[PDB]
């Protein structure tokens, strides 16, 4: 994804 690395 995208949002998952970034809120991870």
């Amino acid at each position: 994804w995208w949002w998952l690395r970034k809120i991870w």
